[PDB]
RNA sequence: UUUUUU
RNA sequence: UUUUUU
RNA sequence: UUUUUU
RNA sequence: UUUUUU
RNA sequence: UUUUUU
RNA sequence: UUUUUU
């Protein structure tokens, strides 16, 4: 009767939040690994700048262990900062690692422990020189950046210190936009960004990274999650507005720009398609429960919180809910008439196995031949029949 | 039902202003750089006369460093006031940089350090002098103004120093409207503003800079951030009345007219275009979502402050989201209006990857061939088809 | 009549805040004095003992400058805390100077400056040498500590580091406490708080500083009020309870108890003795105005706030209105009753041109031969007559 | 007039609580020392066994470093527990120190480390052995305990392990009572705590050690201060009621009923002499400001908390404002009637500077010669005057 | 600063 | 201005 | 710490 | 930017 | 990202 | 799970 249909509405709206309520116990705690960060100690601009070439060929090396490629990742990361020991600490959110800051001090080739001297330390600084070795030999003379002056310079200045490691930060953020969807796809929205910050003259292209070092440094970041998580945290911290923000800061918001709602293309595409842009062919009894699952992911979305945008990125549990196959009648739907409607949609991949080539061809009609698509004028266009049949004419 | 589709606009109202709360944390700090700053230390003509040409010296030298040229540029726009040192420091918010204020003194053919001659101060005045005369044999004899006898020119009144401070100010103003927007595509504009300025005789032509000059510190202010926050802060400080304004004032006030909403077209001709000019071509079931989409971009611009305007200027993460490409189909209906109807509107370069051909003809016919559009009319005029009929006769 | 006697007491009270309301302006500025600070820049327990020993040697040189010593000083009492720099940019309050603080990085016999070495570095460097060279020859080769073996020990473990530290700062801190009231009767008190500190093992005796160093160190925090200012900055800010307290910590405020209320014991003896412990000889004619102005002195001291107990160690110009002076009737009174009831009171220096004799002659007299002095009794003592007999009869 | 003697009162109230109010910052942060603790991984006996054995061994030791014997020290009072590393990790509260909690795991003669060994490890090793070696050799082969079959003693029973760790727990939580008051006075105390515990049964007195290792570990906790915060922060969470009590718990609890209040005995005899039992000699006018200092004490120890009875064993600064010599006066009259009234009281070394001998002996003649004393009472006994008189003569 | 008993 | 004890 | 009666 | 009348 | 006029 | 544009 009545009161059906109704309580199936409060029965999926209980079972979308079923379990998810009160406050898990500390039994389920990760085991924690050690990770060792080289931060500079001093704001002297050779010593962050001969840091920086460490950490570049730490990343670079392939006989360097997963934590050391870790730790020279956040050495990079928070080299802009004049705090980066603090920065670290202040925005790190990783049950899974424990960070050990470690402040350079001077500057050798490789990093002085300074610290014992001769006690546990010279196993370390030949372990540094083999590390710096390895990075050197496996390339084929090649330097991490593709100008070969770039490598062996001499930084004294602190503006030319602060406009490499600008551009430095800003190659490696432009990878975190696609690491995770489609690595091997990458390198063409890449080279876009990085021609984008170039015309915009916000980075000197003169410290510019080579190609195998950017697929090198990607490969990290995809295999890691902590990286992930700080970085996503970093994204986080500077998008809340307020205070000034620097050249980093705001090039670091910007790639961020880029960076929301990555991997759930599929959700919102079907939201902004399928829902909004009301066309006659909604209601037809297939897609009444799609309509309701996707409320119900609106709900979820709005109350997962601030990290709801980076969900795939910290590859969040709730992020298969969101996928397409729990509906995929209305998305079918949304992405045929995303691809009739936006010349962009339609390099997306979306070879799925619940395509519903009906429901797509249905799509596919309902955004041309279907009709105008006249919905609710508040102004009074009496006269606007022919003006609608002149729209529709093409 | 009919509780769906309202909760798709909840949901769209709380993504756009999604993590944009609460203050961040001082961890986020950028480096300074330390940016060394010549003010005049007294109200003396031939001091501040010297230290102008010295600056103009400093910004055409192709051997300055960069802080060298954004010290000169900083004396060179803080001239016109009687306490330069007080306005830089009460109008500086760049956390990028951290200026030292450097009272000159008395005058040399460089400048006197007069702090402990000998010690420390030798070789700066051996490296002015290096600036000095690699800026005068870089150009090929040619003085920065495009007159020679105003180079080599004594100035003693008080008079003549403020108007030729007044021009140098004025030349140096009309290139912020184009530095970053499209520096290349600049030079008529900067004419006739020139020109204008000129006509009004607020300006003595006899001290303009060459066009050499020109495209040196357009290009220095293009690759510098913290000269243009310096120079928006002082458009925003200008445009705030309720005091007297001098000439310096006046004229940076009117330049800072032509410079609000620079670089955001694109946004601000959708609104005029598509938005406003009510046609009955707008609900059409693809312009609903960009209607949303426009007005939260309206929320947002009113949310950001009194920055809102040189938003592209101070290069803020926001802008991005204001962008074209958001809402490609209703920008582009407006932008084929906006050619169909203003005439200025066809020069901007908009050969965009979303340019919509069908929209845009849509909207280049509903400019014409559309209807009169006879809008909710006060007055009743129950006579005028006819007129209406005239109107639409062409 | 009625009405005055009343007037005059309103008039008093109303002359005492006279002018003191309103906020001033910043054309009184003082003129600041650049001052270098060496601040540890990592945590190296080796690194930390050589800065140490570096301030010591810089402290007693006889050819450092003056504010070297006030670096030296600074690095000296800052060197407990983990981050030096933190807690000097966030705890100085000292308008006469600006503080430049430098992070070691390295540690030489000297400090490596570590920033374009050639370049205004080489003399620096001299500079220091000459300093330690003129140190280590001024004294007969007589080490800061009176261990000679406490020089030249290397520290590599952290709680060597941090108890030599901890000692150095505590024979610091005893200086303060009669640093400006009396330093040449000093090394009495002193000498007690250090056997004190000694008895409770907080403090390790092979750290201790000769007695000459500590005469020189003394001399130069008299001479000196930034050094004071900073350190009565941190007395206030460690006596606000709330978080944990280290030993450094801990040590600072048990010595900060003894430096509380210095160079005020005229004015609390007069209150303690005059005005408490209520005498019969108190309302006379001639302690009636003595009276009203200690009423007006507590309220004007209540009304200063949390450095009303430094105010001899800042220097407070309101420190001479409460000095004996105003009220030398009253505070002759006070110290007679004192010297005769305390022990301890009658060491003070109180040969002030103000005595009055007769007054100091009444209040020895009241001290003994004036009445046993029974003040009201809450609990009924019906037959304590002859009690009170028996303590009189002494 | 009226309005004085009270201002005054308030005035003495607000100077008491002046400025400890507020938060303080994280400026001052005390350098932190690495502590390494071994806590037994397993609940078998034999490995506790072995590992207390060790730990008395260390604690023995003269070789040993300060930070190896506050790891003895933290390994053995957290030895009864079942998981002494959450426990001490729960019960933690020293910004000096940073624990490291170490799994013992195995079990050889010294302590297998079981992690990369070979690397980092064998100095380790030979470091245990050689602090074996010493502090078996600095003793004249005197076991430990008195009974030299305890320490070559196999336990395999649950039982007789807890019997020894107990016995241990007690025979070291005997000393804190008089650790840092009089250290060199002990050994009767202790002596009388170690006769009434065994004389309880609720100790095995096979498992006693020598008075050697006693004073040792005696001096270890005077010096060291981290240890002494966390048996007081042991003995506050213990006296919280509610749970459970173990036999361990339970004798901790019944040591610190003695531990409760040490240090400060001058103070608390004050209050119950010469405050309570109310004498008709109190208002005299040269104890009416020590009456107001004592109840500030008061409100000042019933504000600071639970921290308050054990005052001097965390050595606050608060303490030395509770110490007599700022009232004198009623401190030596209450002694006076102490030592006439109570036998035990007359031990205490309170040969100070401040005696005041002629209020010794009036509060001496206060005790007996004074009156009976005779309080308001309830009781209407009209016909005691005669009982009084009898009670009078003795 | 502290030196009793409990 | 200041010269004790704590 | 405790040493009665009940 | 401005180019009338008043 | 941006390329008009004002 | 993901593969557009921005």
């Amino acid at each position: 009767m009545s009161d059906i249909f109704d309580e199936a509405a409060s029965f999926r709206s209980y079972q979308s939040k079923l379990g998810r309520d009160g406050r898990a116990s500390a039994a389920t705690a990760t085991l924690t690994t050690k990770i060792r960060i080289f931060v500079p100690a001093t704001n002297s601009p050779e010593l962050r700048w001969e840091l920086t070439l460490f950490a570049l060929d730490v990343i670079r090396s392939p006989s360097a262990a997963e934590s050391m490629k870790i730790g020279a990742a956040f050495t990079l990361i928070s080299m802009y900062s004049e705090r980066p020991g603090a920065l670290i600490r202040s925005l790190l959110n990783d049950p899974d690692i424990e960070a050990v800051i470690i402040d350079v001090g001077s500057m050798l080739n490789g990093i002085p422990v300074m610290e014992r001297r001769g006690d546990k330390a010279q196993e370390e600084m030949e372990g540094l020189m083999r590390i710096l070795k390895t990075a050197r030999e496996s390339s084929k003379g090649k330097t991490p950046f593709v100008d070969s002056r770039a490598y062996g310079l001499r930084i004294t200045d602190m503006s030319t210190l602060v406009s490499a490691v600008i551009t430095i930060e800003a190659q490696i953020w432009i990878l975190i936009a696609k690491a995770v969807t489609a690595p091997d796809t990458a390198e063409e929205s890449e080279t876009r960004r990085w021609a984008k910050y170039v015309q915009q003259k916000r980075v000197n292209p003169f410290f510019a990274l080579t190609q195998q070092w950017l697929t090198e440094m990607r490969n990290l970041l995809s295999q890691s999650l902590s990286v992930r998580k700080f970085m996503v945290e970093i994204l986080m911290e500077v998008k809340k507005g307020g205070s000034a923000k620097g050249r980093a800061v705001e090039i670091i918001s910007d790639i961020g720009n880029y960076v929301e709602e990555t991997g759930m293309a599929g959700f919102f595409a079907t939201i902004r398609f399928g829902l909004e842009t009301r066309y006659p062919a909604l209601a037809l009894n297939e897609f009444q429960s799609d309509l309701n699952t996707i409320k119900g992911l609106m709900l979820l979305y709005r109350e997962i919180g601030p990290r709801a945008p980076y969900m795939v990125l910290l590859e969040e549990s709730i992020q298969t809910k969101f996928a397409p196959g729990g509906y995929p009648l209305l998305w079918s739907f949304a992405m045929g008439v995303a691809t009739t409607i936006d010349r962009s949609m339609g390099a997306l991949n979306i070879n799925r196995g619940y395509l519903e080539p009906m429901y797509f061809r249905l799509g596919q009609k309902s955004a041309r031949h279907h009709a105008g698509g006249i919905d609710q004028n508040m102004a009074n266009k009496l006269g606007l029949n022919s003006d609608q049949v002149a729209e529709l004419a093409a």
